């Protein structure tokens, strides 16, 4: 992520919410990008099909539970390392509010009955429509609820001078 | 909140730039999300390692070429279907401007010699630091330059109301 805090992924707990970046707009509004860490870095990874199916569901369900009262979601997208999603939004909700909405969204994934209920899962509306698994998406959502969602601190995970050097 | 678009992926050309969505902040700043389509839907995909390595390089290089003169990038991230990236930014640059910066960025990927020039490629800064391939990232960047980058029209790719019913009507 562009212009982010530099945090130590070997100490990063998951699942967890973290402020990856804040930004101002020209007329003074706030934009926050959240690190929604599903998996512990370099120990766990979400599978490709599940993460894609989850991507189709996550944005809507997150909007259902998070939009309004000063918050407007711009986009939720997967991380290329496959350990989480970045969520960019207008507003400055606190991390526990995001964590509660995220958990509520994972619950919603569990009630999805069939690949047929999934928004835009067809050749006309998905770039790679074969690359899907509702059961994998549900396993991921289920693991988030089993593990709960911590709040991570940028202060606690900050890389010290010594370790940045060593790189 | 201004405009988002449901477009027909069976007719979508790539590589191409397209305005996926526009939004306004409370005090009236425009936010645009661009569909940066690398691959033709359901005919090509980028590979997992190359797309990740590309992700480490793309945001910086795009900033180098696109930021300023009214534009500030928020984030560039991969699509789960692996046919492109979404780029969210502050501002309303036109699609050809984004296409030129994107091409310039792909050129930059080509001059990356070995991975030591790849930012944050280590266990302390990357979620899955073995899942990388510079040669794959360079094949992707090269393909974009070989194919060039078109501007896609939302009006042209619009799914009509009838077809969306038909598809909404196979929800639940
Ligand atoms: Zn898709
Ligand atoms: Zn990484």
């Amino acid at each position: 992520l562009l212009d982010s805090f530099a945090v130590d992924h070997t100490r990063m707990q998951a699942p967890a919410v973290r402020t990856a970046k804040t930004m101002n707009t020209p007329h003074g509004d706030a934009i926050t990008v959240f690190d929604l860490r599903f998996c512990i870095p370099n120990k766990e990874v979400m599978p490709e099909k599940g993460i894609h199916t989850l991507e189709h569901l996550f944005a809507g369900f997150m909007r259902d539970h998070l939009n309004g009262n000063g918050v407007e979601i711009i986009d939720i997208s997967p991380m290329g390392c496959r350990t989480g999603f970045y969520m960019s939004l207008i507003g400055t909700p606190d991390e526990q509010r995001v964590a509660d909405a995220w958990k509520a969204a994972m619950a919603d994934v569990l009630k999805v009955q069939d690949q047929n209920q999934i928004p835009e899962l067809n050749v006309y509306q998905c770039g790679t429509y074969q690359m899907h698994s509702l059961s994998e998406a549900q396993d991921i959502a289920r693991h988030i609820l089993e593990r709960d969602v911590r709040v991570n601190s940028n202060k606690e995970l900050a890389l010290p001078k010594e370790k940045l050097q060593e790189l």
